[PDB]
C-alpha cells in the first residue's frame, strides 16, 4: 500500500499489528470475555467509540514510511505519542528533491502576480540554494553545516510507528481544514490505509469521535 | 501461541507481534538513505546500535502479551507507563476465585518459627475467608466495586500488555533482576524468553552490551 | 491546601509551577497583556481545543488513598508517581471502611451497618494473619499479599494541567467509582484555587463529565 | 537567567518547580538535614532510582535555528509551544556560522568565503520570501523557501529526569556542535537550580563527554 502525495512525496504501509478484532479482544478482558461473532464484535467497536473507551484501540499498531517536505515533517513530529526514525541531515545521502507547489495551490488567494510566477519564483530560489549547498560541499564544508542553507520545502524520509488511538488523534488534528493543506493531504493517505486495515474502527471513528471536517466531506 | 506458566496459576502468553530484528535494521538505515543489506551486516548493525545506545530503532518492534498475575505483581508492572494496558474490571466482572498461594519453597532461606507448610496453609485460610465474605456481600446485594475491596492482594487479575522492544528492554533491566520481587522476576523471565524467540539478535546484543540486571545472564 | 477524603484519606498540595498566565505565555510564546485579554485568550484556547499551552502548568500532590483507588489512579500514565513500597516501607496499616451511607440506594438483604461491620471484621482477620506471618519470620513482601485492597497507601503525584483535566474528565464523573470521584473533587478544588480562569473555562467548554457541573466545588 | 548561544540565539529560564529537595521528598513520600539529603540524592543517582527526579520541573524559553529545533523536538518526554510559521510574526533572523565554525576542516576556499556565501543565499531567500508575501502569497506557502538556519522560538517544559536524558545525548561530542552549545546552557541553568542532582548526575549517571571536560 503506497499513496503518492504532493509532487514527489508518499505514504507507504510497512507493517501493521492487529486489526479491529485486536481492540475487541482488549476490551472484552474487562468482563472476563474474549471474541464472539462478526455482528457482536462490530457492535462492540461502535459501542467503545460512541462512549469514549479509547485504550482498546492502542493494541492496533502501524508502521508507515513517509517522504515529505521538512515543513510538513516538523508539524508531524509534534505528535509525541509515536516512534520516529528519520534520514540524518548530518550524515545521510539525500535525493535533493523539493516540494514545488503547483499554481492551483494559490487558488482562492488574490495575488498581485499570477500563481504561475509564484511557482517559478519558488523553483528559482530552490535552485539557487541547492547550487550554493553543492558549492559548499564541493569546497569541503561538512554536510551538517552546508545543509543549513537548504529551504524548508526539501524532502525528507522517516518511519512512523503509531497505535490506532494516537493515529485517530493525528487524524482529528491533521485531516482538518485548520491544518496546513499539505499535511491534510498526507493525513488523507494515512486515513485511507487505516480504513483498509481497520474498517470497523475507521467507520465508528467517523460516526462518533472524529472532530475534523474533511474526512466527512471527502471519500478516501 | 507462545505460553509460559508462572507461579501456581499465572501465565504469560504471546498474542501478537509486529516486526522482528530486521524492523530495527530498516528503521536505523533510513538515517543514511539505506535499507536492508545481508545477514552478517544486519546482525552487526543490531550489535552496533545496542552497544552505542541508539535505542529508537528498537521502538518499531511491538509485542502484545496476555498476562494472568496476582494484583501485587500487576501493581508493580503497571508502573511501566510507556506501554498499553487493558485489564479485567473488578467493578463489573464475576469473581472466578484464583489467588496466588506461595509454595513452602518460597520461604527457603528464611528461618521461620512455624514450618513453611503452615505459612502456605495460613495464606490459603485467610484467602478462603476473604473470598466467602466477598460472596456473602455480593449475595446480599452489595455492588461488586464495594464488595471486592476485602479481597487480598494475591488475587489474580488478567491483562493485555502492548509494549515496544525499547520499553520491554527497560522492563527487563528493572524486573529481570534480583533486586525486584521474586514473583515479578518469574514473569520478567517469561517476557525475556518470548522476546528472545521473536528477536534473537536484539536479545543477544541486549544481554551482551546493554542489560543491567543479573538473572538473565544466570 | 489539604482536603480529607473517605474515612482516613487526603489530597494535599505539595507544590505548583505556574498559574493561568503560564498557559497565556506559552500560547503567545513570550516571557512578558491586560487581565481581560489574558482571560479571553484562556477561554479561546479552551473553546477551540488548543491544549498544549496548559501543559506548562504543573502540580505536585501528596495523596493518601486505598490501594483499589490508587490502582485506578496509576492508570494515568502521563504523570509522575512515587509511592510507598509494599516490600520495604513502614505502613500505618489503616483501611478504608465504607460507612453505611455508601450502600444508600441499594436494596440489601442485610442492613448497610452489617456490611460495614463485615468489612471491618475481614480486615481485622487479614491484618492479624499478616502479623502472625511477620512474627514468625515471613518477609513483608510475602506476608503483605494477604492484606485487602482497601489498605491505605500514600504517593506523590506530579501532573501537568492538561493531563490533570483528562483525569478530571474521566474520574470527576458518575461512571468512575464513587471512591475515586471523591478524590477527583479534591483535585478539582485545588486546581480551581491555583488556576481559576483555566478551571472556569474548562467547565464551560471542555469538561466532559457530569459531577463538577452538579456539585459546588 | 539568560544565556546567549550562537550569533542570535539564547536559552532563558522562565520558571522552575522545586529543587534537589523535591526529589528527596518524592523518594521518601514525605511532605531538613543537608548531609543526609545530599547522601540520598547520590544514593538514588548511583543505584538508578530515577523517578524521584521527575518531580523537579523546568520551563525554558529557547531561540534556536530550525535545524537545531528539529533535533531538540525529537525529545518527546517534554512539552513544547513554538512560534507558528503559518500565522506568527517573526524577527526573520538566521544563524550565520562564523569562519571559526569551519576550524579543522580542509576547505578549498577560505572559511570567510563560506560565511559570506551563507549570508548571501540567506539574503536572497529572505528577499524572495518578502516579495511573495508583499504579492499576497500566504505565509504558510511563502515560508517554504526560507532556509533551515532561520531562528525559531519555543517554550520547553521538561522534568529533571528527561532533562538529564537530553544532556546525556546532546551535551556530548557526537551531537551536532550547535546543539551541544544549547545543551551546555541548559546544564548551567540546571546546575544553578539543582546543584546536588547535577553533581551526582556527573558522578554516576552522565554518559557524555563535554560536561566532565568543561565547567559550566
Ligand atoms: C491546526 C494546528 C495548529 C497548530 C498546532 C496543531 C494544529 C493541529 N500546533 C501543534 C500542537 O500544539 C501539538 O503539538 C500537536 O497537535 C500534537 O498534538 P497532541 O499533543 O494532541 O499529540 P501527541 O501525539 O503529542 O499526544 C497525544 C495525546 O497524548 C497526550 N499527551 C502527550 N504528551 C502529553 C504531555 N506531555 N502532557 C499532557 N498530555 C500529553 C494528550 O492527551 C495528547 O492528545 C501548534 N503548536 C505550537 O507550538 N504552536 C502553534 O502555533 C501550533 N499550531
Ligand atoms: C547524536 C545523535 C544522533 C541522532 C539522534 C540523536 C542523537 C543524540 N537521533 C534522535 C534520536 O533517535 C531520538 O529521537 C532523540 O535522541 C530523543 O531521545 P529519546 O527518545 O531518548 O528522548 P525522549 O524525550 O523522546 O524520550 C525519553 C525517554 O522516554 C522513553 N521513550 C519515550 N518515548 C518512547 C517510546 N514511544 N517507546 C519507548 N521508549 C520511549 C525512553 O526511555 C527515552 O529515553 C536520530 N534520530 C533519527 O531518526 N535519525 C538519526 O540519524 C538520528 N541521529
Ligand atoms: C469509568 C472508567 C472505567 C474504566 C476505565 C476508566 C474509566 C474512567 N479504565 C481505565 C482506562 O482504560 C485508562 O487506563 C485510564 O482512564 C487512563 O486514561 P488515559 O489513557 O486517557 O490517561 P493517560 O494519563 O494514560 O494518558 C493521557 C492521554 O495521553 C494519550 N496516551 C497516553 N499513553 C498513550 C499510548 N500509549 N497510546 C496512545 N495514547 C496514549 C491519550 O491521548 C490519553 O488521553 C479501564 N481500563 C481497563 O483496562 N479496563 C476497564 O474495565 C476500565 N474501566
Ligand atoms: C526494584 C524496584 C523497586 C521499586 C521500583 C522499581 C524497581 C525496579 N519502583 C517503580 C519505579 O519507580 C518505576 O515506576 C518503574 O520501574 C517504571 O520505570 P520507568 O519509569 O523506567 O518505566 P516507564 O515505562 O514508566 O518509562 C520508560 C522510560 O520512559 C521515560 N519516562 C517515562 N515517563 C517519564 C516521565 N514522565 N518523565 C521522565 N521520563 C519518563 C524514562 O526514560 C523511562 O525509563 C518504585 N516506585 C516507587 O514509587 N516506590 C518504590 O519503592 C519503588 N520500588
Amino acid at each position: 500500500m503506497k499513496i503518492d502525495i504532493l509532487d514527489k512525496g508518499f505514504v507507504e504501509l510497512v507493517d501493521v499489528m492487529g486489526n479491529d478484532l485486536s481492540a475487541v479482544r482488549a476490551a472484552r478482558v474487562s468482563f472476563d470475555m474474549g471474541l464472539k461473532d462478526e455482528e457482536r464484535d462490530r457492535h462492540l467497536i461502535e459501542y467503545l467509540m460512541k462512549h469514549g473507551h479509547e485504550t482498546p484501540f492502542e493494541h492496533i499498531v502501524f508502521t508507515f514510511h513517509v517522504k515529505a517536505p521538512i515543513f510538513v515533517a516538523r508539524q508531524w513530529f509534534r505528535h509525541r505519542i509515536a516512534s520516529y526514525n528519520e534520514l540524518s541531515g548530518r550524515f545521510s545521502k539525500l535525493s535533493y528533491e523539493f516540494y514545488i507547489p503547483s499554481p492551483e495551490r494559490l487558488e482562492g488567494y488574490k495575488t498581485t502576480i499570477p500563481p504561475e510566477r509564484v511557482t517559478e519564483k519558488i523553483s528559482e530560489i530552490v535552485d539557487k540554494a541547492y547550487r550554493t549547498y553543492l558549492e559548499l560541499i564541493e569546497s569541503g564544508v561538512p554536510r551538517e553545516v552546508a545543509r543549513i542553507v537548504l529551504p524548508l520545502n526539501l524532502y525528507t524520509r522517516f518511519f512512523w510507528t503509531v497505535n490506532a488511538r494516537s493515529l485517530m488523534n493525528f487524524l482529528n488534528l491533521r485531516a482538518d481544514s485548520h491544518a496546513q493543506w499539505e499535511i491534510q493531504q498526507y493525513a488523507l493517505a494515512i486515513a485511507r490505509i487505516f480504513k483498509e486495515k481497520c474498517p470497523w474502527t475507521f467507520e465508528a471513528f467517523l460516526k462518533y469521535a472524529y472532530k475534523g471536517d474533511i474526512l466527512k466531506e471527502v471519500q478516501v
